[PDB]
């Protein structure tokens, strides 16, 4: 039990915590490394910690944002949907600089979405207008987040499976788009789709950082 080995797994440890611990989790390993002069031998750990850092972070925003969406809730779905994102969008004031949309749509229809501000979590009432919004544009799209996936509802409410690959490239649409869509309703944003990572992915690359350590 060496202390390099405790210093980068509590390294680890407390990068996983936040969105900043995430973001310092590699300098942090580099120090310790440089320190121990483990470099450049484990710069292979370093490269597999800065990529584990991005999923981190994104698998923190979009966690810690819950979704507060009707997902069985339809009848007249679309229209109201529509009107409270007018309202939202009147009462956009107090919304912050450098918006961004990180979404991710799995090969099985799994969703998974983050709101960002200059690389830091939008929170609160901003979140709800947010949240709001992407509410409206999939009501817009007849599209609902059910189970932690993306489906299609009809009218009268039945829940039928959605396409992934069309969804994505809905996203992107210039004019049925989710950026489109909120510049429409006043807001400026920016759309970033990223790859789908199923829990099992992140914990391979965990597993993989960790055995490194503990050899």
């Amino acid at each position: 039990s060496n202390a390099t080995r405790d210093a980068l797994l509590k390294a680890m440890q407390v990068g996983e915590t936040s969105i900043e611990a995430a973001e310092y989790m590699a300098t942090r390993f580099e120090q310790i490394l440089t320190k121990a002069k483990l470099l450049p031998e484990c710069n292979d750990m370093l490269e597999k910690i800065k990529e584990y850092a991005q999923f981190v972070k994104f698998k923190l925003l979009s966690s810690a944002q819950v979704w507060s969406g009707q997902e069985r809730p339809t009848s007249d779905y679309q229209n109201t949907q529509e009107n409270k994102a007018e309202f939202l969008a009147s009462h956009l004031e107090g919304l912050p600089s450098g918006l961004k949309l990180e979404v991710a749509i799995g090969d099985d229809a799994k969703i998974l979405r983050g709101f960002s501000s200059n690389g830091k979590m939008v929170e609160g009432d901003q979140l709800k207008t947010m949240d709001g919004l992407l509410e409206g544009w999939l009501a817009k799209n007849s599209l609902a987040i059910s189970g932690g996936a993306v489906v299609k509802i009809d009218n009268t409410g039945n829940q039928t499976k959605v396409d992934p690959q069309e969804i994505r490239q809905l996203i992107n649409d210039s004019e049925k788009g989710v950026a489109k869509y909120f510049a429409d309703k006043g807001v400026g944003m920016e759309v970033a789709q990223r790859t789908y990572q199923e829990p099992k992915a992140l914990e391979t690359k965990r597993e993989e950082i960790r055995q490194e350590i503990e050899s």
